[PDB]
Formats: C-alpha cells, sequence, structure tokens
C-alpha cells in the first residue's frame, strides 16, 4: 500500500483522511497540524456535514489511533522538519493552503517524501491533474496539484461536450456552499469585501479562476471558458451552471445521451449523470466529482444551451486527490 | 387620489400596503382576505424581513385604522361579493394568486372597481406591462398585469443592452431567495418534486417563464431569451445572472457605461446600477426592480458576456405595482 | 413478523418507514396517503435530512417495490374504506395527525386491522405510552399513543431524577428544530400567530403540553412540572433543558452517575449518556428517545439543577413508534 | 459634548458609531483598528444586519467623514502610541477584546485620553457597571467596563423580580444568536470545541458568565445565579429564560404588572415591556437591553416561574456604552 501523510487537518485533510479508510491501496500513517492528538480525534469522530466517523477513535498517549493503526501526530510549522521518513511516507498530501509553489511544497521531499500532492491550484507553474480531463498526462513529476473542486466539476463536463459537439466560448457560474474562509457575521477579509459579509445573511458573488483553469488541464479549451460564483447560506454542495455556444447543432436530447454514455463509459466514476428532481442535499457524500443534472439545463436552441452539474465541493474532491495520489505512485 | 383596494394580504399584498403609506397618489380604502382584522393589524406590524410598520396600527371593531384612516376588512372568497364601490375603489390590486385570468379578475369590476393590475403574470392574453420596458404601450385596457419580479428585474436591463448593442441570444440564471410556496421541510409538492424540499437547506432548482415573458413586453426580443432559476436558503433579495452574445462587439467598459446612463436617465428609478461590493442584503428594501452590478459581472470577449443585476423580489415589483396602478388612472 | 400499515406519508410516516427496514419483527405492507406511488417512492428515495434511503426502490405498476416486497399504496380520505385485512395488517400506524381520538382512529379497526398506535399525543383519553417511562402499564389496548417526540424525551430522564432524587418541581425549555407546520417566510398561522413567521429568521416561542404530559405516562409526577419551547432555524434534532428542584441533595456527579447507570442499564436504549463536545447534528440519526449531555448542564446547589438531553425529534420517536407497536402485537 | 475614540471596529465597534449618531452628547472623533479608512468606510455603510447607513459616508485623504465630520483614522497596534489627546478624546470606547485588564486598558490614558469604557466583561477587578442596576454606584473612576451583553439584558429584569419578590436562587438560559467568534462550518476552536462546530448548522452549548456576573453588579443576587448558553443559526437577537425561585408568592399577572411598572417608570429606557407574539427579529435594532416577553413566560406556582426576556445583543448593549459613556463624563 502507498504510505501517505496529511499536512493540515482542514475540511480537506479530514475528509480526505475519512475517504481514505474505504481504500485498501492507500493508508494515511501521520497527520501534521497545530492540533493535539485528543482535539484531531474530536474533529474526526463528529462531522456536522458528514456524520459521526465510521469506525474507531482512541488517543493512546499523543498517538492517534483509528480503526487499530497508530496515526502519528506532529505540530510543526516547517515541512522540513516533519521526518517524514521515520513513518515511511510515499506521498504527503499537502492541504494546509500555505505551500502552493514548488520551492515551498519540496520542503516535504526533503524531510523524506518522495512525492507532494497539493490539495489546490498551484500557485506556480506546477502541473495540474483533473481525473477524467488529463491523468494520463502525468509525466512522473514529484509535486503536482488536483486542482480545484470547482475545475473537478466543469472539466470533465467541458471534456465530453467539447469533443461531441464543439465549444466555441463559454461562460459558467457556480452557486457554491459557504466555506471555512468566509465569516458568521459581517467581519473583516481585507483582500476580498464581499467574502467578509455574513455567510448565513447573503448571496455573496465571489471570483473563481476555475473556468480560466480548465484551459491548462484541458489546452484546447484555453482561452474558451471563464466565469464567476455565488457563495450561499449552505454548509455544503455546490452546482455549475455552464452556457455554451456550440459548434455542432445538438439538441438537449444529443447532449443528456453523450453525458450519460461517458459517465457509464470512460468518465465512469468521476461523471455522473441523474434525471431524477434532485436537489443540492442528494449529493452530500457524492465520490463524482461531477453530476450532470438532465432536467434542470436548458437550451435556447441547438447551438446555445445552459447545462447544469453537482458537486460534493468536500467529498468528490478528496476522493481524486486520492485518486491522484494512487496514479502518480503507479 | 386613487383609491385601491388590495385583494389578498399575502408578501405582496402586504409589501404594496406598506410601500403605498409614502405615496400621495394613493390611498389603500380596504383590503380583503381570509384573515381577522387584528390579526391583518398583527401581520402589518411585525416584518421579519422588513422591520417594524413605521407608522400606526390599531383595531376600532373590525376595522383597521392604519396612521389615523380606517381601512375596511371583509373576508369574501368571490370577489363579486365585495362591493368595492361601497367604499369608492378605483383600482384593485388583485395579489391573491388565483384570478389570474380576465374572466375571474372582471369579479373585481362587477363588484364596484373600475380597473384591475394582477399581482403576477396574467394566465390567458391578458396584457402585461414591466416599467422600464412598456408602460408606454397602456392603450386603456381595464385589466392588467405587472407580469413576475424576476421579468421585472430582467426586462429593463435587457432592453438597454439590446437597444446599445443587440441580443443575438441570452440565457438567464436567477438565484432566488427562498418564497412562500416553499418548505420549511421535505414536504408534499406534487407539481413541483423539488420544490417540495426543505428551503433551508438545499439549492433548489427550478422552472421559470420569466426569461421567455420579457419577448411579451418587449417583442423585438421574442424567442431570443429564456432561462430557469436556483432557489436558496435566504428570506429575500435574488439576483439575475444574463449570459448574452452581442450583435456588435462591446468592451464592458461600454456596457457598464451604457447601464449607468439608463439608470441616470430613461430609466432613472427602475434601473439602478453599482460599483461597490455588494451582497445581497445590502438591497432588502431596495425600490428600483433592477440593479446592475457592475464589478460581479464578467465578459469572455467583446460579444460574449455575463451581467449581474439585483432584485428586492418583495420591495421593488410592489412598488411597480403601485406604479402601473398610478400609469393606468392618469 | 407483525403487518404494520402506514397512514399518512409525512415526515414520521417516512422516518418509521425507514426504521421498520432494519428490523426482523415488523414488515410495512402497505401505505396510504393522498400521494402517488412515483412519488411516495421519490419522497422515501431522497431525504434533505437523512440522505438517500439505503435500499431499492422502484415502481412496478402502481406498486411501490421496497427492497423486493410489494407495499400497496392507497389514497383513501377515510381509514373506513382502507380495507387493511385484504393486505392482513396488525397494527396501523396512524401518522396524519388527523384521526387523534378512538372515535376516529377506530375506523381503521372497522376497516379489518387489529391494533393502532397514534404517532402523537391523543385529544381524548386514548392511554398514552413512553418507553423507559410505562410501556410496563399497557393493558391489552387496541387503540394507543406514543404521546410526543418532546415527551419521549423529557419522561426518561425525569423518571431516573426522580426515582433516584425526587423531583420536587420542573421547569422545562426545549430549544426544537424547525418542523412541517411552520412557514418559510411570515405566512397565515391564525391559531398560533408566533408559529407563522419565518422560521430561518426566528427564534420562535412556543407551547408545548409535554411536560405537563410526564405526569400523564408518570403519574408521580403529575402537576409538578410544565414548560415552554423556542423553534430555531435547523431542521432537525432538538435539545430540552430541565431545571429541577431535587427533594434529596445530589452533586452532579450523583446525577451523572445515576444518569449512566439508567441509560447502561434499566433504559438502554432510550435513554443515553455523553461527557463528549456534542453539538445537535451529532445526534442525527439517534434512536435514543433521550441522550443526556453531562458537559452541558450545570448545578447551583446540591437541591437546584439543570439539565440538557438531546434527542432527534424524528429518528428518536419513529422508532419508538416501532418499539410501540412491538409491545402491544406481543 | 464628549469626545470619544473608538479602538476597534468589530460588531460592537460599528453598532457604537452607528447609535452615535443620533445623540448630541457624544461625537466620536477618531478611530483606531488594521483597516484602512475606505475599508472603514464600507463595513460602516453596509451592514447585513441593520441595512444600509443613514447618512453619508465619504473618504477624502485618508480620513473618514461621516456626516460631514473628519473621524481621524489610524492603524496602531500599541494603544499607549494613540495620541488620543491630539484628537481632543475624553472618553475611548475600548471595543478590540484585549485591553480588558487595567493595566492593558490604562495604556490609554497614557496616550492622552482622560477615561476608558471596556465594551466587555473586565478580566481583573476593573468595576462593571450595568444601566438599571448600578450606574448610580459609579464612584469617578477612570476605567470601567459595562459588562457582557447577557448581563445587561439578566440584571434589570433579576432587579425587579428580586426587589418586588425575592429571588432565593435561579437558573437562566441564552438562546443566543451567531456570533463572530464562531465558524462557518467545522473549524478550529482549541480552547472551546463545541464553538469550533459549524454555526449555521447546529445548536451549541456554550458557557457564560454572565449569570454570576449578576452577583458583581447586585451584589444581594451574589452566588443566587448561575447559567448556561445555546448558540443557534440567527444571525442577531437573543433570549434569556430565567427559571427562578420567589421568596414571596407571587401570581403570573403580579409579576407582569411590576415589570411593567418598571419598564414605565425606573427602568424606562433599558427594561422593556410587551404581551404581543413577538419573535426575534421584531428586536433587530432594539435599544432596550431587556424586553419582558408577557406571553411567552410560564409559572408551575406562585413560588417557581421562568421569565422570558428579548435583546438585540448588539444594538442594546451598543448603546448602553454610550450611556455608560455619558454617565462617567457627568
Amino acid at each position: 500500500t502507498i504510505k501517505v501523510g496529511i499536512n493540515g487537518f482542514g475540511r480537506i485533510g479530514r475528509i480526505v483522511f475519512r475517504a481514505a479508510q474505504k481504500r485498501s491501496d492507500i493508508e494515511i500513517v501521520a497527520i501534521n497540524d497545530l492540533l493535539d492528538a485528543d482535539y484531531m480525534a474530536y474533529m474526526l469522530k463528529y462531522d456536522s456535514t458528514h456524520g459521526r466517523f465510521d469506525g474507531t477513535v482512541e488517543v493512546k498517549d499523543g498517538h492517534l489511533i483509528v480503526n487499530g493503526k497508530k496515526i502519528r501526530v506532529t505540530a510543526e510549522r516547517d515541512p522540513a522538519n516533519l521526518k517524514w521518513d521515520e513513518v515511511g511516507v510515499d506521498v504527503v498530501a499537502e492541504a494546509t493552503g500555505l505551500f502552493l509553489t514548488d520551492e515551498t511544497a519540496r520542503k516535504h521531499i526533503t524531510a523524506g517524501a518522495k512525492k507532494v500532492v497539493m490539495t489546490g491550484p498551484s500557485k506556480d507553474n506546477t502541473p495540474m491533474f483533473v481525473k477524467g480531463a488529463n491523468f494520463d498526462k502525468y509525466a512522473g513529476q514529484d509535486i503536482v496539484s488536483n486542482a480545484s473542486c470547482t475545475t473537478n466539476c466543469l472539466a470533465p463536463l467541458a471534456k465530453v461536450i467539447n469533443d461531441n459537439f464543439g465549444i466555441i466560448e463559454g461562460l459558467m457560474t457556480t452557486v457554491h456552499a459557504t466555506t471555512a474562509t468566509q465569516k458568521t457575521v459581517d467581519g473583516p477579509s481585507h483582500k476580498d469585501w464581499r467574502g467578509g459579509r455574513g455567510a448565513s445573511q447573503n448571496i455573496i458573488p465571489s471570483s473563481t479562476g476555475a473556468a480560466k483553469a480548465v484551459g491548462k488541464v484541458l489546452p484546447e479549451l484555453n482561452g474558451k471558458l471563464t466565469g464567476m460564483a455565488f457563495r450561499v447560506p449552505t454548509p455544503n454542495v455546490s452546482v455549475v451552471d455552464l452556457t455554451v455556444r456550440l459548434e455542432k447543432a445538438a439538441t438537449y436530447e444529443q447532449i443528456k445521451a453523450a453525458v450519460k454514455a461517458a459517465a457509464e463509459g470512460e468518465m465512469k466514476g468521476v461523471l455522473g449523470y441523474t434525471e431524477d428532481d434532485v436537489v443540492s442535499t442528494d449529493f452530500n457524500g457524492e465520490v463524482c466529482t461531477s453530476v450532470f443534472d438532465a432536467k434542470a439545463g436548458i437550451a435556447l436552441n441547438d447551438n446555445f444551451v445552459k447545462l447544469v452539474s453537482w458537486y460534493d465541493n468536500e467529498t468528490g474532491y478528496s476522493n481524486k486527490v486520492l485518486d491522484l495520489i494512487a496514479h502518480i505512485s503507479k
């Protein structure tokens, strides 16, 4: 099995931990964050969004014991001190949000790990990979990025649409759940003023590079997409709303049939498909990073259409972080 | 002054009542609904969304007395019994949602009123009017409709964009506040399954004819727009997100300048314009039916752009119901 | 196995259905409500609060098929037409809220069922039973009531406290999740004005007979308790806050030890006990009708103390409805 | 007029600023916080909870100009550098939460201010004052504290009840709105684990010294009260639920009449009284620190009763901070 260390025990670090438990190719052996072991046990055991941990959690002498396995718990602010080799870590899941460049994330390799996967879009030229879009493009690099939750939703859908019908241009909106970077009441957020306003009171317009970033994992779509977001008062699960102009005329039935084929074929497990009367909570826990909502979309004509796709911005992304860890460890 | 009777004391009936108080051309003299006078006084006095009534409210012997004026209170299920002439009603504000055809709403005229304004889109060919779009088209009809809250947001913005640059085609999404037709928890809604799901838990996809209905008040845009909606867990204020292809190339600065000109000129008071870091609560109480958010929109190129416009789906619409009452009473 | 029919497919009807699936002594064979079979399948399959149904749901020719079993689906407004004997129903779970008297609920027996369990407090002298309090008092009656969700929380806790230390007098508050009887925005509720105000905007004071009703299942506490409620913007899970004067002086450690003993002994499975840092979502899905929160309570002195106990007002109650069905079928 | 400087522009700093504008005895002349002037202008202009600022706000060259008055804007981390005398500050409103001891808050006097009012409970023996309870006890001190929002609700009510009937012992619960110290989703809060859980998802048990602190401003009640809190998903307005044993037997009508007398007499303006069907939003903007809810309370007998009182935990407290500034400047 691949021995994984988690750096940062935020939302993504903890949901990656939970998703790792169902896997037989990957073992979390260590967690680093500025939290005591008994508190980490608490955050793992109880989740407001995903329920109680399915398994056993205990602290025996500053060591986490999860389903019988000792997890090493450290609290290093500098990843060079992490001594990953002492616990045998093959790949670090870098989930603090603070080491999104090669210079910073390579400190993990200095500390004894073989490879690193950033759980967010890289801030330099570190390559990005989205499952369903460009995993096959991986060329042995030792530091990679899994891009963002919204890019993971948009890129697989956009590849299906573009491969079958040709995207001339698209604009996307994501109606996005509240996240940890928001405020409970109007508070300070000096780099993003709207984002300081009270999260449960407001529809909050927000920026995103996810649509532009699609052009990085799918360079044929480079320059052809952009978008924005609205944050709304839900705790989890988001939806993209993709408005595209198509080169080849395609009825809505043809679009539906092409997405369903992908979801049952090449993109099984990353792209999903539904025709039911779903709402956002129906995707709480969803492992597909992109579930096409057939009934919700609408076409003006055969070359101009709005497509709707759901994603659990915690769970889907976290599972594909693991998929990327497995893929680069092959 | 124009003597107005309100039929139905729901959200729209009560916010129309409140907005009428600041006006000197219009007096509410009667309210019909299946509510006792003391309960009507209660619903008027306290509003979770808009605060305490600014004025005095008392019940003296089954008569509402609001800022010193007797309001006649009745509870007729059939509008033919309403005897509007006994209290001198010129125009009925028909706000029950149940009499959206000519056959049904004309019962108000049978009962002694001169004209009727439906506070929702008509279900037959009753003409619709949206301020900023086609009030000038009013040709003396005695039963009219003020269309819907979302059409009132979309149509003025779409006229500016189309008059300056030519809309080839557009698709719109409205991120819409929760409304009275939704459920607090998962409950029955047999004509709209998604709409029964718990309103505060969910992003809820929803249908709307508002974009198509733009082609009725602005027939030059007929067939050129459609859209859908998402209901989200906020109590009031909605936003349209309009993705349009433009005939004439127009930079985002040119679009901004053209909307701002309209908001300071022909469409002053219906179309607003802002460049601040607004969120939805900043428009709670907004009287403009459409406030353009300059910072939130985004263009892919000079012919393909996404435009953002805010509306208080209670307050703006309610004020324009009054504007339509005044206009047809001229 | 006991063959059960469900009358009414609201929140309680559906959660009773889900809880029945894990049981081997009880089979739901029929559901009556004014809903088509395909819509019932939809409400069963997707739950905003409890996630996707764990099993299979299909409609084959107006018949529900759930985990392989045909469920008879009818839509009778009058229970005398229900023909329960045609599908072999031993006990009806009466969960519409409309037949809470002997005269009305006996229509189920007229229709071929042996016994009836009302899923709410009876409105006449129909006996009430709360597990942990007075199931042993059941004397063969053919129509019974499982009281209310809040009585099911309060009565087991109050019996432990009173048996060990003697309750002189108590006042309780329940901070209660939003329910189906509330409104999404300020709307009409003529029998309960506060309860019409928008559920997600407000703390809403509310009445309850649950504390008084404790004196019916535990007649030694008759006249010794009363209380009220606040409804708050959460979709599920409530908490009682019980302030009692004690006859025998008892430290908080003694109270803790006595509740823990009950939860591990006589009241195992109905009364739970925790010392963790729980919040309300940690009890979403809880089967115990009363989980004592050791850390949250506080004593002023050894004879005056405030006790805190959690309950999933959907899940716990629904499971004990089944327990009562099993108990009276013995 | 009294020249006031505000240190810290959080929720309390900004609502104190807004409340100061209606006053003619007090002028805010300076604000210190780690925010640029244009951002301070933004936070003042738009409030999710209290609406748009009623007045004019502009930035002219790093100076705030509010309703025509220059406000000095600084960003000192150490209050000794604040040079309050350069702008003529008589009293500092210390609202950062970081200088709640005499040693730390006296740095404001070192910097040229005459007196200091802490906008929270002091952490040393700095005296506390609650209007309606012990303002008359002020003995000329130059550093004081206005205690906490919840003590400001509880102490005036408890004085009325104790003066008329004698409180033997009381236990209180406050159902409290979400605050800035909570998290939007499950996040880190190592000193208070429950308080890290997602604020909009949860009822969250919480500690409070407000009931004990009543015994400091009203020493006759020392040792006679304690309590706890639940945080719930509302953005503003809280309620105390006070369970008391009374020495002198008193019907609920007698309790009502005694609170109403206080609210119309000695405690006019701090203690309010209502018999309407209010919910929490009806007190958004409330200036009374304690509004007795006559209909919501309940008595078990003439010596054991539960009393309900509302407070806007932002607005009421902020106004009494100003009242305390005025009182000590007399």
